[PDB]
């Protein structure tokens, strides 16, 4: 059985798999701080790295499917918006990425995405997110 | 008036604390990112954050040291900024306070005085390290 071994690589694999979402989302954010072409490029150049080639297909499907951006389901981030990031598991490879969108405001919502993520040969990668 | 000096003063200085923290883990977090699209970040955030005086005083730093002056450090490590404190030191003179290697065997606290000035009620560091 060995249920502390089990136990604490779970542990372990997940706080590890938080820690690349996490940078992830902190890396994408302040790409939204330039108001010129090199926004899109950076932003463009941080899903290359951390998303997966299927999941940047389906995030186009969905930037053509709603007028927002799927990653953060907004258009753009109010700057005190990503201090309230928080990431944690769900089950299995899927953890869930909370921020408050426009915190203290009449216009404040709370923002939960699913996010799927796989290993590939020790790398974490998301290769799915809003589940379809 | 001692109490409208004391709530005027402490308002504007968290104002001040506030814009610092948001240049710090702005510009931070660009150096999650690799290539000339994390730079080209790093000093659209100085454009924003820095004064066209300062800009130009980092970049003759930039020169003359082998270290981003911004950090006192060639890179940042994993969780660095998520040390950052700022706190008001004496007239527009603020620390920003950081452990550089964070966690690491070769740790090492950094603070930078940085001095700020307001422009038609935009907060703007105009200096650092005097």
């Amino acid at each position: 059985a060995d249920v502390q071994a089990n136990v604490s690589d779970s542990s372990r694999i997940e706080q590890e798999a938080i820690g690349m979402i996490e940078d992830f989302y902190e890396a994408y954010a302040a790409s939204f701080m330039s108001t010129g072409k090199e926004a899109l490029a950076l932003g463009d150049s941080i899903k290359q790295k951390f998303l997966t080639k299927e999941l940047i297909e389906k995030v186009d499907r969905l930037i053509e499917a709603t007028d927002a951006d799927p990653i953060i389901r907004a258009q753009d981030l109010g700057e005190n918006d990503m201090k309230t990031l928080s990431v944690k598991h769900l089950n299995d490879n899927w953890y869930e990425v909370n921020y408050t969108s426009a915190k203290g405001s009449q216009y404040e919502r709370a923002v939960s995405i699913p996010v799927r993520v796989v290993n590939v040969d020790g790398q974490y990668l998301i290769d799915d997110i809003t589940p379809e």
